[PDB]
């Protein structure tokens, strides 16, 4: 259960 893609994404999703 990779958690830090959701740290990741959380980032795209206003960022990117």
């Amino acid at each position: 259960e990779k958690f830090r893609r959701y740290l990741s994404v959380f980032f795209r999703k206003h960022i990117t």
